């Protein structure tokens, strides 16, 4: 399920494999906590995890005490987990830390975005043709800054034939761009309809 | 911007000319009223607009005063505009009568969805191929009552591959479905930073 760390060199190989990563800090590797976390491990093949009883690699983390920690190669850098140890904490935990702030609507990322926990989504349409790209990007990261764990925020790419229909469902034209869309997400339907409302 | 109507028969073409079509029942073709009307149907592309000025028309569709009464090929068949006879006040009649108490999601429909004033819609992901469609629709249907003016019902084949980026979009799987989800349409870096403070 997570491959053990007996040392540092391992602990930072690991961190480097992969975009994402995990490594669960257990003194005790056969704890009821530990057991939950590597249940985790398991219920996830998208990311790779690691598990360590060896108070050296607690302490280059800055760990003092059993934890978890999110690794990732973009923004903020890593992530400790808070709470209960739990398979259903962990995952959530997963899904609110693995994505980057700003993140580019791709076939491969478009189910962890429903798998985030954020209601509010802001939708910026950016054609990769346009003037000064990387600068309308970073204005949008910049005022995503102040807005983590509030408003997820989305960017399409104009451009690419795939994404077209989304510019349809949005009332968008290719020349529209770029543009903002702010959306919530959320006979049994009925029931439904309430508890949204 | 709306063509005349001096009969009965011409009438009837218009209205059997689109799913939906709009007459104004105007004895003064130049009245304030009449204006207004006019004004109106320059300002909507996607039905046709008659104009009446006799009163054999009139009685026809049952008006005795001037009016505007709007017709369409589903729901109910028609609703008659009731108030003052505004520019505002029309196209506020149209875009909350012109689209089906249920809508599929189309090509030609995708731009009066996202238009509409409504804002908070429910999408159900409907194969096609699914056994039992239309009874499936009918319950939607049924919820689709309660919830009309507050919350716009959309359907959306899932079977069919042009759908395939909104059911990605929703997280949605082909063997998912059938599924729903609600949705709530709402609207520099510190342009964005002061747009996105719309907590309060």
């Amino acid at each position: 399920a997570a491959t053990t760390l007996p040392d540092g060199a391992a602990a930072e190989s690991l961190v480097e494999s992969s975009e994402v990563a995990v490594i669960g800090f257990f003194k005790d590797v056969e704890s009821d906590s530990a057991k939950q976390f590597l249940q985790a491990a398991e219920a996830i093949d998208d990311i790779p995890f690691g598990i360590t009883s060896n108070s050296d690699v607690f302490s280059k983390y800055q760990l003092d005490k059993d934890g978890v920690v999110l690794f990732k190669k973009f923004d903020e850098g890593r992530n400790n987990f808070e709470g209960e140890v739990t398979k259903e904490n962990l995952l959530d935990f997963i899904k609110h830390n693995q994505l980057p702030l700003v993140i580019e609507f791709t076939e491969q990322t478009a189910p962890k975005i429903f798998g985030g926990e954020i209601k509010t989504h802001i939708l910026l349409f950016l054609p990769k043709s346009v003037s000064d790209y990387d600068g309308k990007l970073s204005n949008f990261k910049t005022a995503a800054e102040s807005f983590k764990g509030k408003i997820l925020f989305i960017f399409i790419d104009s451009d690419h034939t795939d994404n077209q229909r989304i510019l349809e469902f949005f009332g968008l034209k290719k020349e529209e761009c770029p543009a903002v869309r702010l959306i919530t997400l959320e006979e049994r339907i009925t029931e439904f309809c309430h508890r949204f409302l």
